[PDB]
């Protein structure tokens, strides 16, 4: 068990070798207790631990230890609820708050590089367990594609000194989807998945510790909208992926800003889109349908999601 | 329609807003390899003005997009089921329509790649592959030239000739020309690279010697995917080659091969660790997935 690094890419590789159909995440579960509304807690088969062996060792390659903490994010008590969209507000701050107290103490551990919040949802994109739930990494390591955001958004920084995210969030209007007072949902330019919104907060903040309360719940009405409409404009759930793009640990950066990426899974047509040989094989990326389309039509179908905007 | 650019990762997107049988229009009949242009183009030689926004860089979709009719049979399941001879009309006939690409010197980079399986989105049953002839070298190429390249000054030789010099532990097959190995760096759950034994940049550099023995080492490497997992197993494949149209020392063609089932059979997703993070997981080592396909391999030979 270890982390194995590509010597062409500079990716990561994490090598890391109850009655049938009971749900491990519902209250009265070996390691879920009871009388809670989120718990936060270890996987099952952990990608990093707090105590990993030796790594394998080659003469050409790069092994560093897969040290770090794999954590499950149980949403709710409630197995039978299908998004997180479904959740009321006041559960989704509670998720959002726990989230944030698991990184201000992963924020002491000097072990740890960064931490990765992301959600995987839908059958059709692997997850098998019905249970609403996410999911923590804390690594030793930046993930790459947060590494090639930093790099960029760094040289930005210092070659035309500002915050290109901030820039980018004051002009998007076109592509706006939802906003509130603290965050703005749009469909990027640069948008690469069928349905594809960025949730970023309005003030510059790089740390998910940075959020303000007033904040965290404008953030779970964000998050909230922004699936709702995404579960709707297709007409049938939609699977998507969600993932917090934030500085790594410990310290706020000038010159990068946290957002959330949302990556519906769904053409227009309700046709599954699948990574292959241009997006696996060659990080290029194709859509049928312009980002500015999309934004129109995701903005039209949000409208349903809104209790009084 | 036009080439976007992710100003934080440099990645394009390309937005851009049985037909394959003998007889039907576009085929005709009395052909074994037919190459003839996407019906819904990514790119095209007479793309329009591209979509501007000021803080981003956009280019026009400018390029080839071809499909790549292997067979005229309909029911054929895989590359791997056709014979020699006809795999190697395949590559070379993408090797030709490669050297018309360099010789009319517009396009940057050549993209060779096969999706197969119903499980990642491959709705037509007629084997196909496809080419990309593009305007930009593809981000995942450009990553392994700027690392290949620094090895170079650091190192004075090629990282790839280094590598498959030292392959054994998980080579699963090799012939005069190829050496076919799980990389010590696989990232997908069956993973394996077919390498030249010779230092060769661009697939138009191949002889015809090593385009046969290329056609030998793909028929058994993909025969040993289609068994290892006890079901035929989806998987893509991509060449990973120099841009167009001039070889260099320090960047070295390879095949990759991705089997997306798990030792058990299950489907592999790219989901938010891999989409959102490049960020990549194995429940299985690289060296123990090698023995397993290897020992498949054996059955095909
Ligand atoms: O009893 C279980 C069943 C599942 N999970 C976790 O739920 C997640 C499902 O996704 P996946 O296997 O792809 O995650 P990874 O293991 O790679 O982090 C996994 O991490 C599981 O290990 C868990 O902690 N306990
Ligand atoms: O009548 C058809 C049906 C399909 N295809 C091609 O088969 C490939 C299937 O993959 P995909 O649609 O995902 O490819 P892309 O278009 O993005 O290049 C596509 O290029 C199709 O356009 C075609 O040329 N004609
Ligand atoms: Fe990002
Ligand atoms: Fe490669
Ligand atoms: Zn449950
Ligand atoms: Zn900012
Ligand atoms: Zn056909
Ligand atoms: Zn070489």
């Amino acid at each position: 068990m270890e982390i194995r690094k590509d010597p062409f890419t500079g990716e990561y590789i994490l090598v890391s070798p109850q009655p049938e159909g009971a749900c491990p995440f519902c209250p009265g579960a070996p390691e879920t207790g009871r009388g809670w509304d989120v718990l936060i807690l270890p996987n099952r088969y952990p990608v990093v631990t707090e105590n990993p062996p030796e790594p394998t060792a080659e003469d050409l390659y790069e092994v560093i230890p897969a040290r770090g903490s794999s954590l499950v994010v149980v949403e709710t008590p409630q197995h039978d609820v299908d998004d997180l969209s479904d959740l009321p507000l006041g559960q989704i701050k509670k998720i959002l708050t726990a989230v944030a107290e698991a990184q201000r103490k992963a924020e002491k551990e000097g072990n740890a590089a960064y931490f990765l919040f992301f959600r995987n949802k839908g059958k059709e994109i692997g997850v098998s367990l019905t249970h609403p739930f996410s999911q923590i990494y804390i690594l030793p390591v930046v993930p790459p594609r947060v590494r090639a955001e930093l790099q960029a958004s760094y040289e930005w920084y210092v070659k035309h000194g500002s915050c290109l995210h901030c820039r980018i969030v004051e002009k998007e209007e076109k592509r706006l989807v939802f906003q509130n007072r603290n965050w703005k949902a749009f469909v990027p330019f640069y948008a690469k998945w069928p349905h594809e919104v960025h949730i970023y907060p309005k003030r510059h903040r790089s740390l998910l510790t940075e959020l303000t309360d007033e904040e965290v719940a404008d953030l779970a009405e964000a998050l909230k909208i922004t699936l709702c409409a995404l579960k709707q404009v297709a007409g049938i759930p939609m699977p998507y992926i969600m993932v917090l793009h934030q500085a790594p640990l410990p310290r706020p950066t000038q010159y990068y800003h946290l957002h959330f990426e949302i990556y519906g899974m769904y053409r227009p047509d309700g046709k599954l889109k699948h990574a292959a040989g241009a997006e696996l094989g060659a990080s290029l990326f194709t859509l049928d349908t312009t980002p500015e389309e999309t934004a129109a039509r995701i903005k039209a179908a949000l409208q349903k999601c809104l209790k009084h905007s």
